[PDB]
């Protein structure tokens, strides 16, 4: 419970998002503690009840955990990229067959098994634990790969990576931000304060990058 | 020369008429036909329906003949009578929401994809929004419904939400676009995206 608040929060929240829920929770809880894991692991260390964690952010769904709860605490954008020479933007046109016939690089579970939300398409796949090293590979020509905004702003600009997806949704891919919190939570009023403010100042935050 | 365009009913008025008004910038013949989501996908699929784009909210990956595109997005609510039982405590988890009974769209056949398919065991099937609703109001389950098939009547106070702690301003569903894959050359329709991607947007920010 609130005694050691212990958030977990995946990799593909980006910072901005991170550092904000980080704000609220200091200002209405009083011991805070952040984990963090790829989006593939977010839901299976919860669940180790040996984990003993609290609150968790990540764009992965399950539709109903043992322990847990489930909001939606904002939004974030992600990008089918690729290397600008890889053949897919040859093609000037997409769907996700045309993808499916390249080698995805994908993230992984420690587990091996995948939800629905990161499933590969693909049949030629490949598998990586992060997404510095997803993008390795992508960077050296070897494959596509889905991965956050804030991971691949700078080298799309630099022309060293390559977008799939503008066509399929101008702007990013819209991934819902899912808040998992523990029933001991649900009475507290400072976690629904900090429901309040979060989703406030995301929203604030998010509508800000149209200026 | 028939683009046959397929629009479920949870696609809200404005955007169907949205869609209408800039097809018609480019396009002679135009041929609307409206779906409940729950079969969608299916009348698509379905070889002769010869259906050039189809506009709904349910979701696969792969489809035969069809590219895939997104839309825009729409709002969408956990309604239920204000006595309900649920209304009166606060709903934290879809756990207390599966141990009553759903209202929800039947599918034609039985089948339905992962968005549409039901929360509880305890489900009644129904063909439209107006047939749920009538339900949830005499008090029989909660339902998800589009926002404009609610809006009114939650002011009335015939009607509760429940999503509004999940999701505030309302469950964020995304509207697909999928097109036979003649279209995907034709300016025509690389236009209809731009300018109705364009004028959607306009149109949902409009709320505030
Ligand atoms: O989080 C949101 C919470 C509420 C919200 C409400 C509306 S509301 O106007 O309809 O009430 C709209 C939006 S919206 O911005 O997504 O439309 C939101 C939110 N979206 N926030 C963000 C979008 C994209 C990015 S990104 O850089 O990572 O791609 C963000 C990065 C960091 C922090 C927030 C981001
Ligand atoms: O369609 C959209 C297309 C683009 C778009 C871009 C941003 S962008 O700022 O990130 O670039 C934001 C948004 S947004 O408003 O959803 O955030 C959109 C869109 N959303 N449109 C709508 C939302 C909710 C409702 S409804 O509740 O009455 O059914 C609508 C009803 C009719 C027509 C459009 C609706
Ligand atoms: F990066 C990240 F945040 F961790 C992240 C976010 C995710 N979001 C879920 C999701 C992924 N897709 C999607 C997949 C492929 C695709 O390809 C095309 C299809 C048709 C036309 C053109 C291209 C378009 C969309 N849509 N939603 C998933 C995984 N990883
Ligand atoms: F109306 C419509 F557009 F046709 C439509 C849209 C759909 N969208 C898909 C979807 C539905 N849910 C969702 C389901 C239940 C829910 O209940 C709670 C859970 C936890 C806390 C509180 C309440 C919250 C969210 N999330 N995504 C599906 C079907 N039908
Ligand atoms: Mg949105």
């Amino acid at each position: 419970g609130p005694r050691n608040l212990r958030v977990l929060l995946d990799t593909a929240i980006p910072p901005s998002f991170c550092d904000t829920v980080s704000s609220v929770l200091l200002d209405d809880f009083n011991m805070v503690s952040l984990i963090r894991t790829s989006p593939a692991d977010s839901l299976a260390t919860i669940k180790q009840d040996n984990a003993e964690i609290d609150i968790a952010i990540t764009i992965d769904e399950e539709l109903k955990i043992s322990r847990f709860n489930q909001c939606v605490l904002g939004y974030t954008k992600a990008f089918v990229v690729a290397h600008p020479q890889h053949p897919l933007c040859n093609a000037s046109l997409h769907s996700i067959a045309s993808l499916a016939n390249y080698r995805q690089i994908s993230l992984g579970s420690r587990s091996g098994q995948h939800s629905n939300l990161l499933r590969p398409v693909s049949d030629k796949v490949l598998f990586v634990e992060n997404f510095d090293d997803m993008l390795r590979l992508v960077e050296a020509g070897v494959g596509w790969g889905i991965a956050p905004h804030y991971f691949v702003e700078e080298r799309l600009r630099n022309g060293t990576l390559a977008v799939l997806s503008e066509l399929y949704e101008p702007g990013g891919i819209d991934t819902k931000v899912y808040c998992y919190y523990n029933t001991a939570l649900e009475s507290e009023r400072s976690f629904l304060r900090f429901l309040e403010s979060a989703r406030q100042r995301l929203r604030e935050l998010g509508r800000q990058r149209f200026d």
